[PDB]
């Protein structure tokens, strides 16, 4: 992976470059206003140390921050998502992995049209990185989920199991 991060729009101002997980960007750049994502995908972080807000970046130019949901221009790390080679999650109804349970190997752009639940408080990330977005069609709070168990809403640094998209995380 290779992203070029500049403090100012338009990619101009002083501009730091990245080919790794980078927990501090603070002594490098102040803000972050566009990037260029040469390869791999990247979550970019409101705060130091894969904190605060988390933002996802594919291949491409951003020009500005809105182009990937940014709220502000504080970027403060950013983390390259491993390559997975396949992808399957399991959404329930309840915490603990009861209640009903639906399995996703594709992109789902809206889950209530597919499980009648505006909540998942709990999911299984059997293979693969994802991203959970807070509404539908990949807009709102974002969540990067990496292989593992969460038993609740917590375990993926969400104040509320509200999920209305989920998106896999694939590098073109």
């Amino acid at each position: 992976g290779k992203i070029t991060l500049y403090e100012d729009r338009g990619f101009q101002g002083r501009h730091y470059e990245c080919s790794s997980d980078h927990p501090n960007l603070q002594p490098y750049l102040s803000r972050c206003n566009s990037a260029s994502v040469d390869s791999g995908c990247w979550m970019l972080y409101e705060q130091p140390n894969y904190s605060g807000l988390q933002y996802f970046l594919r291949r491409g130019d951003y020009a500005d921050h809105q182009q990937w949901m940014g709220l502000s221009d504080s970027v403060r790390s950013c983390r390259l998502i491993p390559h997975s080679g396949s992808h399957r999650i399991r959404l329930y109804e309840r915490e603990d992995y009861r209640g009903q349970m639906i399995e996703f190997t594709e992109d789902c752009s809206c889950l209530q049209d597919r499980f009648r639940f505006n909540e998942i408080h709990s999911l299984n990330v059997l293979e693969g990185s994802w991203v959970l977005y807070e509404l539908s069609n990949y807009r709102g709070r974002q969540y990067l989920l990496m292989p593992g168990d969460y038993r609740r809403y917590q375990d993926w640094g969400a104040t509320n199991a509200r999920v209305g998209s989920l998106r896999r995380v694939i590098d073109f």
